[PDB]
């Protein structure tokens, strides 16, 4: 994606806390096909560090269980863009948030293409503003699979 | 306390999520004296149930450790008033909240007197609206000890 599709003026400290993954989409079906897939993960909590990095607590189906994963996304020179600096490099991009209700973000398999985005909400409310904003923000991207939860 | 000092129109589903205990006060010094005290506890998370009860995740200093406690406060016929129906009965009273920033609540040792109240905030921000509201809400109560964290 381009720098102009990410959030301007993000304050990472205000996204702290609990979140629920309400909807997901990906540029390739196989990315979210079976639970197994590496990018089919549910965000449980966001924990910014005093240094400006982001600790992400995620749930992943593993061995017929609900497994927990803790990943650190490090700040980069681009605000709103975080790097998961593992053997397989991944970027976390914050598209938009109002901090108190929703948060839209994508994970890109950095190579330069392959994108998985999610719509996060603070609590499981009956308003569909977050779904509509996700929908609007994904109009520009070539997504081939879209999922919406009756939350889990 | 009286019914008129609790929140009117509380929506318990919107308090879900992460919270930090920023300030505490009590009607008796001994209630918050040493960590040991039963009511000297830090709220980590609030989890309402589909049935309208409240699950509270708390931290407590125990055996030179940070111990976790999970307590269920059951709804009562008074909105904003929850009952911890343990051997030693306790009530949880929600005084006020704006759901996205702060939450003021007290725990009363039900007998009919002994009160511990806290000021909770969603994230550790530099605004002092929650502290001022706590201050204002405790003007009417006979508190003998007041604590404010440089958060933990």
């Amino acid at each position: 994606l381009i720098v102009t599709q990410t959030m301007k003026g993000l304050d990472i400290q205000k996204v702290a806390g609990t979140w629920y993954s309400l909807a997901m989409a990906a540029s390739d079906i196989s990315l979210l096909d079976a639970q197994s897939a590496p990018l089919r993960v549910y965000v449980e909590e966001l924990k910014p560090t005093p240094e400006g990095d982001l600790e992400i607590l995620l749930q992943k189906w593993e061995n017929d269980e609900c497994a927990q994963k803790k990943i650190i996304a490090e700040k980069t020179k681009i605000p709103a863009v975080f790097k998961i600096d593992a053997l397989n490099e991944n970027k976390v991009l914050v598209l938009d948030t109002d901090y108190k209700k929703y948060l839209l973000f994508c994970m890109e398999n950095s190579a330069e293409q392959s994108l998985v985005c999610q719509c996060l909400v603070r609590t499981p409310e009956v308003d569909d503003e977050a779904l509509e904003k996700f929908d609007k923000a994904l109009k520009a991207l070539p997504m081939h699979i879209r999922l919406s939860f009756n939350p889990t």
